[PDB]
């Protein structure tokens, strides 16, 4: 058949974050690619000032605005339609700007029952999400880790027919490939106020030796995954040769072609000599 990914995500841009290149890389070559997005990101900060009274200490309206960042980044890598836990709308974010809806909150029925639907549903070869401690610990990246890993086991055997999904990723942040990313960077990358932060003020990284993959993707897909950065204007500013991107910290870091995984669920097909996987698909019979 076709394959089918599936991507799952706390906020609107964790998607181009951690795997524009590697969404750019798969839907480019025909593979069915979803990205499910478990809240709106409501309670985000916005950089500059045109969108600045939408924030949860103004008109508290910027979930709603940025349904359309998504819309425009996922199409940059090649989705068509974000898809919204339980609906867009359903489950509130935990940020910075009191709830009912939290989605930390949540009650683990309607959660884990909402992506089993999706899972059974959509029947992904892969499935994506965070570590168990969500990248940088976000509480809504280690809810997503633990409702995803929930969903993984629940939809083996809610409704619906049993899907084992083959294979189970985690998504993280190759330390090495992150400082060989870095120290390519030249000034003309970086904004003035930028400043390139050590790997533990923006992530709990990997060891060579504790990856399981890579995609390698080319610079077309790079390049979607500058365009989808980009689209998050309210989040993220791509710099001046989208070769570098900071959020609203400054802390800079490279806009990396390459995208690395742990297997935490399935069995690997054939790793390269750093004993790499270099598609997450290997193993599975897709010509
Ligand atoms: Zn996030």
């Amino acid at each position: 058949e076709t394959p089918r990914l599936l991507f799952v995500h706390a906020h609107p841009d964790d998607e181009s974050l951690s795997n524009g290149a590697t969404i750019a890389h798969y839907t480019s070559r025909g593979a069915q690619v979803h990205v499910v997005t478990c809240t709106l990101g409501e309670e985000g900060e916005v950089i500059g000032d045109r969108w600045a009274q939408l924030t949860a200490d103004h008109a508290d309206q910027l979930g709603g605005y940025r349904i359309g960042e998504l819309t425009a980044a996922l199409r940059a890598l090649g989705v068509s339609a974000p898809i919204y836990l339980g609906g867009a709308g359903r489950w509130r974010d935990s940020g910075m700007a009191r709830s009912q809806r939290r989605f930390v909150d949540a009650d683990p029925r309607q959660t884990v029952g909402a992506l089993v639907a999706i899972i059974r549903e959509l029947r992904p070869h892969v499935v994506v999400t965070y570590d168990p401690n969500g990248g940088y610990g976000h509480p809504d990246h280690v809810h997503t880790h633990t409702v995803t890993t929930a969903a993984v086991a629940a939809a083996g055997v809610h409704p619906g027919d049993p899907w084992t999904v083959p294979k189970f990723y985690w998504t993280v942040l190759g330390l090495s490939a992150l400082i060989s990313g870095a120290r390519a960077l030249v000034p003309d990358d970086l904004r003035p106020e930028w400043v390139l932060p050590r790997a533990d003020e923006i992530a709990f990284g990997y060891s060579d030796d504790g990856i399981d993959a890579v995609v390698e993707a080319d610079e077309q897909a790079r390049a979607a995954k500058v365009a989808a950065l980009a689209a998050h204007a309210t989040q993220v500013v791509v710099g001046p040769t989208g070769r570098a991107a900071a959020l609203s910290n400054n802390l800079a870091l490279p806009i990396l072609a390459d995208e690395h995984y742990v297997l935490a669920g399935g069995s690997a097909g054939a790793r390269d000599e750093r004993g790499w996987e270099t598609d997450l698909l290997a193993g599975l019979g897709f010509t």
